[PDB]
């Protein structure tokens, strides 16, 4: 009662919903991207706000520090496990939205922009080619994903090899803390800056918006997607893969996507065909790559083209909120270190993606520019050694559906422990999953020793610096879920 209403002083109330009010359902539902957690038996907030600037923010969290009402925030929608919308058992919240708050200022000539974080990347990305065809920024692949959680949690995608992911791409933020303060760079200080570009969403605040290099690209770069089947030796080409791939010039991704006894290899190149045609053949000669494979294109047409197979629908694909892809879905994430022994390869494409509820599987190389920073530089740890990225992906489209997806998704995790990172087995935080571990709550405060299980496995050595560091912003533990940081106080 009280919380409501030291909102309605001092927001606007059309930007204020609660269960009763007629838009709610929509207001709750438009960015909700997966269709187990948008069902009636998911916990719902008591009350949604929408701000439209950056004061309705300071004075929501001013008040649900007042009240003792909780807040998680969501900007574009994509937690894996729903947490910006939705809590795992009953209690009580607020979700402050940011979809509203949108805006992409690129100034071109000084290559930096400010981007709230409400928007989705593909509006950053549609902005900055506005201003300017050969500037690019590297985070997600997907259009709809939004800015703020893709930042806070890390963010990378097929530029992560020439330039690392998007956090540490990030020069400057404005940002509301626990206690309803504006800060940026300079007010907050070198721990609180570093833990909240790339130490996961929620924990250290609600970012405003986030100011980023803007790097070049050239004016083409070149796709290929070249399938093989097992009969056309996937085997043995994806077992060079492994070594080659994350050795290659750092012009050169060539990610990997299976879903059969078959491997896609998709390869985004700062370059044109000219120049790749013989890079290919000195280098990875075994994939059978000619001239005939290019697609030659601009950077912002890459977007689209790599995500969707599209070429020639740029406004419709990168200015969407439609929200009309809305699966079922589970998702897990590893990384290698090791390459795996050929018999591995043999049993995932043959066997383990021919199962019922069998997913899909995408493989990033990393080594170059994400592997050279040092694994402490930033809260994300997966940098030198690292060969290849994995998701495993499962989608299913009716209610009842969940089971056997849901079975594989466990036990192929099973199966590849003794092959994938281990002590910890480790995780990409913005591939969120509840089943690394979850945060026990005592007197009112997340748990260090909880908290430490799944930290580990997103954030290796730096866990401790970001609980330490959450310890000295947010003490109490007002901003967080079933899976942030924990305060680690003296
Ligand atoms: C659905 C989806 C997700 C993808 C896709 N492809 C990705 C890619 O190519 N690269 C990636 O690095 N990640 C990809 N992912 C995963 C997404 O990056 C994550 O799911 C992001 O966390 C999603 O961010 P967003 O869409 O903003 O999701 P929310 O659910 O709102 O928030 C996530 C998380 O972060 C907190 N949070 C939101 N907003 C803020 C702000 N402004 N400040 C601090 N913290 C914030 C939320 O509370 C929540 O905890 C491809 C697809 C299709
Ligand atoms: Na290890
Ligand atoms: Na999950």
């Amino acid at each position: 009662e009280d919380f409501l209403g030291c909102l309605v002083k001092e927001i606007p109330p059309r930007l204020l919903y609660a269960k009763s009010s007629p838009a709610y359902p929509s207001v709750l539902g438009q960015t909700i991207r997966n269709s187990r957690w948008s069902s009636p038996d998911n916990v719902k907030p008591l009350y949604i706000i929408t701000p439209t600037q950056v004061s309705h923010i300071q004075s929501a969290v001013v008040c649900g520090r007042r009240h003792t009402v909780r807040i998680r925030v969501r900007s574009g929608g994509h937690d894996y496990e729903g947490l910006s919308y939705r809590s795992l058992q009953p209690e009580t919240f607020a979700v402050v939205d940011l979809n509203k708050m949108r805006a992409v200022w690129v100034d071109g000539k000084a290559r930096t922009a400010w981007v709230d974080s409400g928007a989705q990347l593909g509006e950053l990305y549609y902005a900055i080619y506005k201003a300017s065809p050969t500037l690019a920024f590297p985070a997600g692949v997907c259009p709809t994903v939004g800015v703020g959680g893709n930042f806070a949690g890390g963010g990378f995608g097929m530029l992560l090899r020439k330039y690392g992911i998007a956090a540490e791409n990030v020069i400057d933020v404005k940002l509301v803390d626990a206690n309803g303060k504006l800060h940026d760079k300079k007010s907050m200080g070198d721990d609180h800056f570093w833990a909240v570009r790339g130490g996961g969403g929620e924990s250290f605040g609600i970012v405003v918006a986030w100011q980023v290099k803007l790097l070049p690209v050239p004016p083409t770069v070149t796709i290929f997607k070249i399938s093989k089947t097992v009969s056309e030796g996937a085997v043995d080409i994806i077992n060079k893969w492994q070594v080659v791939a994350p050795q290659l010039p750092a012009d050169l991704m060539i990610r990997i996507i299976a879903q059969g006894p078959k491997a896609t290899f998709e390869a985004m190149y700062l370059g044109t065909c000219k120049t790749l045609t013989p890079l290919m053949s000195s280098k990875f000669p075994e994939l059978g790559m000619n001239p005939s494979h290019c697609n030659e294109m601009s950077w912002i047409q890459s977007i689209p083209f790599v995500h969707l197979g599209h070429r020639d629908a740029l406004e419709d694909d990168l200015l969407n909120r439609q929200n009309s892809f809305k699966p079922f879905a589970e998702y897990k994430s590893d990384y290698v270190y090791q390459p795996f022994p050929k018999t591995v390869w043999e049993q995932i494409l043959n066997t383990w993606l021919v199962k019922p509820g069998a997913g899909i599987m995408i493989f990033d190389p990393y080594g170059a520019t994400i592997s050279a920073t040092p694994e402490s530089a930033t809260p994300f740890p997966h940098r030198k050694g690292v060969l290849f990225n994995i998701q495993y992906v499962n989608y299913w489209f009716a209610p009842g559906a969940a089971a056997a997806p849901l079975s594989w998704s466990k036990d192929i995790y099973n199966y590849m422990e003794p092959y994938v990172s281990k002590n910890p087995r480790q995780a990409y935080a913005n591939y969120r999953d509840i089943d690394l571990g979850r945060n026990e709550v005592v007197n009112d405060v997340s748990t260090y020793a909880s908290g430490k299980v799944w930290g580990q496995k997103y954030f290796k050595g730096n866990f401790e610096r970001l609980a330490i560091t959450k310890g000295k912003v947010d003490p109490t533990d007002y901003f967080r879920n079933e899976q942030s940081i924990p305060p680690l106080i003296k």
